[PDB]
């Protein structure tokens, strides 16, 4: 009955979320960005398997080894008092603290106070990051930090998945991209939404051909090259034009380049749009287990097209049932 | 109390080892051979996370979407007739058939099995081999078929990891090497095997020095660039040296070149030697997960030097027990 702990195996978890007993926008969106690139990047990485359980509420058994856990904590000195961030990792095999961090954010260090946990979580893993993890981060994040908290608050929007989330997080993308040219990528995830939205609510004639004017514009610039934004925008493409063995070639070049959730979501939708449903539960599974929860389940069932999930993924059906 | 399949986690099992209800060396330390390369190629060059339990006699709940079994079976068509060899790979999650081979092995055609079974598993898996690995696996196994036997029966010896089985794996790649002095691999691992040998039955100065001078001359040979053999050797011989610092430099290379239950284990014999047992214990806990059972619980406690299960690693400890 003994279940063996996997060292390797790592979960992130949020506790708190309510510091004032309300949310909250702000360093929850921040946090929820910081616990996502984490997990990312040592899937990406390295040879542990992270399960990003920011957004799943319940507790499971798990061969998890060791968990990351950021947390709220309030000093309670006076009423109102802004909560700091907690981030600790334990190994769940002792029962040790590997890491234990107390970060006060300000509207400006979330790229410093990620880069001091990267570090920290560098040596605590025993784990150098490589170039290209360290040359796409340089890529994928603002570095005008007044954008910083907008550019949050558009990840979360892009996680939650719905046409109303998607056309905010447009919009706040829209803004970043005029306040900073120089931020391509910015320029590229608006693109990646723009289509999405695209199959959400089609553009006329002139705007889908704008649309896509700007995909060629973009997929050819070389500062994004090396990037999985660039293979993510060509398989969503690619799908919507129903185009399947170009989205397959994309999306797993894609995942080379960024072993993530919605890489997974996107190679689903391709083996079903392939006719090969097993190979698309094996990949939104693979989604559900790099990121649990509503927003991912979302994505499964309604991203791009609809999706059943009892008759498609039936072992993900009876396990959320169970 | 649900616990959720991981389809990027996969198990490697070993059934009937006693086709003739005895064994039965020959087609059962291949298939320790296969078992092992397929773990280890996968672990260093893929996201998938594989435990190799063909040396584990116990069944436990494991989150392991998929598994891989190797099945020795009988035709029954006449009275000590040969088995063949079943291959299957199963998804977990809907008990589906992924990868199903019948192979009759014929001493001789050993590689060009696992070469089928590889180009299958790449298929079935969608998971291309990156040329590291092609390269590695060419200098990395014997060519001359008539040695591949004896390659694989010092592997076994290997594995096992006592004193009269290291004696016995140094003497056949010690024929392997007279047979095919371009085999420069084998040179290596008799090197390896030899230095440990050492850690165990203590040489005299004049054939220290020689071996010494051996380990000099292997590991600055051009063609063993990029193995992890060379920085395992350098890694042992730094250990025996009691030189923390160089030993602790080489088996991360090593790691970084080979995820193996036995790197793992040198790593934690390092961060026993630095005085850092709680490391240590996450080391040896990650050799048991990659490949659980005897062979590697040897390694732990008895290799280069005697560790503690109890003291120094009580999860593992109290997890045997249980």
């Amino acid at each position: 009955s003994r279940i063996l702990l996997n060292p390797r195996d790592i979960d992130i978890n949020m506790v708190n979320k309510s510091c004032n007993s309300w949310s909250s926008p702000y360093q929850l969106s921040y946090a929820i960005g910081v616990g996502d690139l984490v997990a990312t990047s040592l899937n990406t990485f390295s040879t542990f398997m992270v399960h990003d359980k920011i957004n799943y509420n319940i507790d499971e058994p798990s061969s998890s080894g060791k968990t990351l856990s950021i947390a709220f904590v309030n000093q309670r000195q006076y009423r109102a008092q802004q909560c700091f961030m907690s981030i600790k990792l334990v190994d769940n095999a002792d029962g040790s603290t590997m890491l234990d961090k107390r970060y006060v954010i300000t509207n400006g260090n979330q790229l410093a106070i990620q880069n001091d946990l990267l570090e920290s979580l560098s040596k605590a893993l025993n784990q150098p990051w490589p170039q290209r993890m360290q040359e796409t981060l340089q890529k994928i994040l603002p570095h005008r930090g007044a954008l910083l908290t907008n550019f949050y608050q558009a990840h979360d929007y892009l996680l939650h998945g719905d046409d109303k989330s998607l056309n905010r997080a447009s919009e706040l993308l829209g803004e970043i991209v005029q306040s900073s040219p120089e931020f391509t990528y910015a320029r590229a995830e608006k693109a990646l939404v723009d289509i999405v939205r695209h199959s959400q609510h089609p553009l006329d004639e002139k705007q889908l051909a704008a649309l896509n004017t700007e995909i060629d514009n973009i997929v050819t610039l070389p500062e994004l090259n090396n990037l999985s934004i660039i293979y993510q925008i060509k398989a969503v493409s690619a799908l919507v034009k129903g185009k399947t063995d170009e989205s397959y070639q994309a999306i797993n070049t894609g995942i080379d380049l960024e072993m993530s959730w919605l890489n997974y979501v996107l190679l689903g939708k391709v083996y079903e749009m392939k006719g090969m449903n097993r190979e698309a539960a094996d990949a939104y599974l693979t989604a559900f287990n790099l990121r649990p929860g509503a927003n991912t389940l979302y994505w499964i069932e309604n991203g791009i097209f609809q999706t059943s999930v009892p008759y498609v993924v039936p072992y993900l059906d009876k396990f959320l049932a169970s």
